[PDB]
């Protein structure tokens, strides 16, 4: 177990900022995928997990630019990228996914680096929006050692991650035309039978209900964060807030499985 920062409540969660205090910098050379934004604490107290996400079809950071502050403050080091072509699709997401981890391993070792150190890279999440959720899952199901996935809206050409055992959160969003949650988000949840799992749908919800101008930040914030403090750290002060029914009027429907209380 890895606990750093405060015992969390539903208030410290819901917040704009944790604790931390946020820095972030451009990746000058990335190796393996278009751009990198790296968000990381500058006051964590003991090295944190990384956490890489990739945006969907045509879409660039600013669409999941969100996440970078909301987990850094609460002691992670997230790297938010755009793709080599914004036409990538989702296999050559997730390469370009694991490959943005692999810079972040490659920066902590790098003694002229804002986070040379800062990283533990034992311990390693995914996210990302559509068919960057469906790599985060690819990347889960390829890479059993990463600690959490917690995609959103996600679009893959198979709803089989029968394999998955790496602890996945998914966020669906209730309206969802592009990627419908009967067709994407639900059957790729049902296929899921090895693993801690956790299905949470935006009350009417479009495509976008989980990217950066949402107006459901408190809530998605929360699980977020709880979902990675309580896999990615080990952090069982996290067990209740990852694993309930958050009971909210912005959730329209609440799956979970293999979550312990």
């Amino acid at each position: 177990s890895h606990m750093r920062g405060p015992n969390p409540t539903a208030a410290s969660l819901e917040a704009s900022a944790g604790p931390f205090t946020v820095r972030s910098f451009t990746v000058s050379r990335p190796s393996g995928y278009g751009a990198g934004t790296v968000y990381y604490p500058t006051n964590a107290g003991g090295t944190v997990g990384a956490i890489a996400i990739v945006p969907g079809y045509t879409a660039r950071q600013s669409s999941i630019k969100w996440w970078g502050p909301r987990l850094a403050s609460h002691g992670f080091v997230v790297i938010t990228i755009d793709t080599n072509s914004t036409l990538d699709q989702p296999e050559s997401r997730s390469s370009q996914q694991m490959a943005a981890l692999r810079q972040v391993a490659s920066l902590n070792g790098t003694s002229s680096s804002p986070i040379y150190g800062k990283v533990d890279t034992a311990r390693m999440g995914v996210m990302g929006w559509s068919m960057g959720g469906g790599g985060s899952l690819i990347s889960a199901a390829n890479n059993p050692s990463l600690k959490a996935a917690a995609p959103q809206a996600p679009w893959h050409s198979s709803t089989n991650f029968s394999s998955v055992t790496v602890p996945t959160l998914i966020f669906a969003c209730e309206n969802d035309s592009i990627a419908p949650v009967n067709s994407s988000a639900l059957p790729i949840y049902d296929s899921m039978s090895r693993n801690a799992k956790q299905f949470l749908e935006i009350n009417g919800g479009s495509h976008s209900c989980a990217n950066s101008g949402n107006s459901n930040q408190a809530l998605i914030g929360k699980k977020g964060v709880a979902w990675m403090k309580r896999f990615m750290d080990n952090d069982t002060r996290y067990s209740t807030f990852a694993c309930e029914n958050p009971n909210s009027t912005a959730v329209s429907d609440f799956r979970t499985a293999n979550c312990s209380l």
